[PDB]
């Protein structure tokens, strides 16, 4: 509990940080996807 | 708490689901972008 809780929400601070990371990578891959599409259509 | 303690394990579950979902989208785009690069490429 005391160590469960600490490590439980310890886990979400980690899960949220990981989520932000993934979101930033996603954004980058999406921009690349769209620019490639634009280059190819022209 | 009880309310608090159910909301951290729940937040861990949702974060896990969401982060696993994000990893799939990442895989999808990496695969589409690699193909688009090959097309642009050759």
């Amino acid at each position: 509990g005391s160590a469960y809780l600490s490590e439980l929400e310890n886990r979400v601070k980690d899960l949220e940080n990981k989520n932000s990371e993934l979101e930033e990578r996603l954004s980058t891959l999406q921009n690349e996807n769209q620019m490639l599409r634009h280059i190819l259509k022209n």
